[PDB]
């Protein structure tokens, strides 16, 4: 009811479902030590690193792999790193738009990998490396991070407001939102600003500050005891009823977690839901949002909030995932 006992019971049978396998984990790395040897082909002093779902442990079971190639000197490398790769025997798409280079990995034809085999490849993304640095940092901070992310992002999936693509938000954009919830909005905070700390010591990446307290050990453990389904119970509600998506923007650079449009300049390319990236402050998360796709995610947020506080015991926890018509 408060600690909310058979909905925490619940959301921790189905984490167990949803999250990646000990054998599909150990097959991502394989498929990764193969990438990192034709890398080493082309450059011995290139390097292949993974960053995403993946490396902070926020990934859903057939998930697919976040690369990216480090180079101190793109250059040259990105349509030689392709050719090594087909010659090798693999699918994939070379995508060469606003200068920047993208290698999409579609299949696999003679290796310990099949036609499922899907990774993406990108080219001195450093910025998507200090997110996922930053994602595995709070993850190691409190054990209710994962349970919860993976919760929201397999609901997110389910009631189809997971598509970019389609006027909705990413998995990123998700996970912003839990914890901004879990920083900013429940009180006693389950965690802390570790960007906004004053053990922050500045970094200066592609001319954007990527600092943070990533002493972990000296952090203390969350002041809040709330379960899996309460923290979960309280995230619906403050995005179904008390966020104001007109006027606010999710934060990570204020102390109290306040901040509007007008203040960000995210007025008048979309500014509909208006998520701030930590590090990338130009960036708004929400910005593949759509009107009609803020209501459907507002819509989706009030469902959930309902059914949490249903009157008619017992509740229906298994329609919070039970999957919604394609829009």
């Amino acid at each position: 009811p408060n600690s909310h006992k058979e909905f925490t019971k619940f959301c921790y049978e189905v984490y167990n479902e949803i999250k990646i396998s000990d054998k599909e984990f150990k097959e991502k790395r394989a498929a990764l030590d193969t990438l990192r040897l034709c890398l080493k082909r082309i450059s011995p002093d290139a390097e292949l690193v993974a960053f995403g779902s993946l490396e902070s442990g926020l990934a859903l079971k057939n998930s697919d792999m976040d690369l990216c190639v480090l180079m101190d000197s793109s250059d040259t490398i990105a349509l030689q790193f392709y050719e090594e790769l087909i010659a090798e025997g693999f699918e994939g798409k070379f995508l060469q738009r606003a200068r920047i280079p993208i290698i999409k990995l579609t299949s696999d034809t003679k290796n310990g990998f099949g036609a499922s085999f899907q990774c993406d490849i990108g080219f001195n993304n450093r910025l998507a490396i200090h997110n996922t640095l930053l994602l595995s940092s709070y993850t190691k901070l409190d054990a209710r991070l994962k349970p919860m992310v993976l919760l929201v992002k397999h609901w997110a999936k389910r009631k189809q407001i997971n598509s970019p693509y389609f006027g909705t938000l990413s998995s990123y954009g998700y996970v912003l939102m839990v914890l901004y919830y879990l920083i900013h909005v429940i009180k006693p905070p389950v965690f802390p600003n570790l960007l906004l700390s004053p053990l922050k010591q500045e970094k200066i990446v592609d001319g954007f500050d990527v600092g943070f307290d990533d002493k972990l050990e000296d952090i203390p453990p969350s002041q809040n005891y709330s379960s899996l389904g309460s923290l979960l119970h309280g995230f619906f509600r403050f995005y179904a009823y008390k966020f104001e998506p007109r006027e606010k923007v999710v934060t990570f650079r204020r102390p109290d977690g306040y901040l509007t449009k007008q203040e960000k300049g995210w007025t008048s390319d979309r500014y509909i839901l208006a998520i701030e990236d930590p590090f990338e402050i130009s960036h708004n998360v929400g910005r593949t949002v759509s009107s009609s796709g803020l209501y459907r995610i507002r819509g989706e947020f009030m469902a959930a909030s309902r059914l949490l506080n249903s009157r008619s015991y017992p509740i229906p926890y298994d329609s919070l995932f039970e999957e919604a018509p394609i829009p």
